[PDB]
């Protein structure tokens, strides 16, 4: 029974570090929205979330502040998140993992275009509409490392261990288009293996040093056909420099690969055939 404005605030979808997010349902024209609640950085958010225009990220809507909370109004993905597609140990179809992986990667070619990193990405902030296609998002740590088409390399350390690009920990500075690309390659491991391959990708780390050593008869890499494989081979690699590009990733051949029926025609409702 909470409300804004003429929206009613219906149902918890999900909890931030500094916000909670809710179903927002329109009184008047029965809209359904979700909106993230802030308690009192997020005028930098509100900049970037206005640029957004894309099928494969999350839209903006508008904001408002009513005293100490703003809320910020997004399109709803009322399917959820893909990391609960993911289970356990298995992963998903190979299928649906490319055509998540498809569009995953519009979403991100789009951003990186308009000068944009997310720079968390992983299955917890990829949501899906009802149709299953996919959505980044949550742009609370999302920042500009293109302006006037002129690059600024990036050096505050942020996101998830487990997804973070290497140079992230290794590196002064780094750029910011590869970091997302490793992250991309984390996520696919996840979609076709239902297992995150390290902790973190640190020479400490046994899991990563083995990756490197190309011990692919561990998990989770044996769980994953050659051509996919191969793919991840040139996404996971530790010289940023040296690690492939979205155009290139493009011209994969497993990324080319036929592997999903497309959806049976729609009903008829009217007229023929
Ligand atoms: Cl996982």
């Amino acid at each position: 029974v909470p409300f804004v404005e003429d929206w009613d605030l219906v149902q918890t979808l999900g909890e931030g570090a500094y916000g909670e997010v809710q179903l927002a349902v329109n009184r008047v024209t029965e809209e359904a929205v979700a909106v993230k609640i802030v308690d009192m950085n997020i005028k930098k958010e509100i900049c970037i979330l206005k640029m957004l225009n894309h099928e494969n990220v999350i839209k903006f809507y508008g904001h408002r502040r009513e005293g100490n909370i703003q809320y910020l109004f997004m399109e709803l993905a009322s399917g959820g998140s893909l990391f609960d597609r993911i289970e356990p140990d298995i992963g998903m179809p190979e299928p649906d993992a490319q055509r998540f992986f498809h569009q995953l990667m519009a979403g991100v070619v789009y951003l990186h275009g308009i000068g944009i990193t997310h720079r968390d990405i992983k299955p917890h902030n990829l949501l899906l509409d009802e149709r299953d296609n996919l959505k980044i998002a949550d742009y609370s740590l999302a920042t500009v490392f293109r302006y006037n088409n002129r690059e600024r390399l990036l050096n505050k350390m942020c996101g998830t261990l487990p997804y973070v690009a290497p140079e992230l920990l290794k590196r002064r500075e780094f750029h910011a288009e590869p970091v997302d690309v490793w992250s991309c390659g984390i996520v696919l491991t996840a979609m076709l293996a239902g297992e995150l391959p390290w902790d973190q990708p640190s020479d400490s780390c046994q899991e990563y040093s083995d990756w490197k050593e190309k011990k692919t008869y561990l998990n989770p890499w044996k769980k994953i056909d050659s051509a996919p494989l191969a793919l991840l081979h040139k996404i996971l690699v530790e010289n940023p420099s040296a690690r492939i590009t979205i155009p290139d990733i493009k011209k994969d051949r497993w990324y080319n690969k036929p592997l999903k029926k497309g959806a049976k025609r729609p009903r008829v409702t009217s007229g023929g055939v």
